[PDB]
């Protein structure tokens, strides 16, 4: 499928990889999400990522996918579990914020299940509508210096 705009939501276990993502303009996931990210990056004009770290209670920021996977870019930056991921790629964060999943209310996602949007996965998709709008708050918002600590 082709299309202008495409939101997927990502998931962090550890604070220290959205720091060095931030820090450096770059990510990864597991194999199976590259390829999803990868097949949407040549596809669509922009694929947003829209962050949220495990246990977090919501969004940290989003972000444009910027290039496809690549072996040399940043080999290793992550440790040792860069070895369960696919390569990593570049990606321009457009807002550092706080916003609680709970701010939204009850809001559950159609293309995964009827599934809370609190309940998504790392790499679960988004429909425009409701993507738009949670890129739209969270830019409207104050930044918010994530790497404080
Ligand atoms: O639920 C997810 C998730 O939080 C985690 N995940 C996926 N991709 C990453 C990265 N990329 C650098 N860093 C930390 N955690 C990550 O994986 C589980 C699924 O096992």
């Amino acid at each position: 499928p082709q299309s202008t705009k495409r939101f997927f939501i990502i998931k962090s276990n550890r604070m220290s990889n959205i720091y060095t993502s931030i820090q450096h303009g770059v990510w990864a996931t597991s194999k199976g999400n590259s390829r999803k990210l990868s097949n949407a990056f040549t596809s669509t004009d922009h694929v947003l990522l829209l962050f949220s770290a495990n246990e977090s209670g919501g969004f940290q920021g989003f972000g444009r996918m910027m290039s496809l996977p690549d072996p040399q870019l940043f080999p290793g930056i992550w440790g040792p579990v860069q070895l369960r991921l696919g390569s990593n790629f570049r990606v321009m964060w457009l807002k550092q914020c706080k916003i609680e999943f709970e701010e939204l209310g009850k809001v559950t996602n159609p293309w995964n299940d009827d599934l809370p949007l609190r309940k998504s996965r790392d790499g679960t998709e988004v429909p425009p509508a409701l993507g738009s709008l949670l890129c739209t708050w969270m830019s409207q918002r104050p930044s918010e210096d994530l790497l404080a600590g």
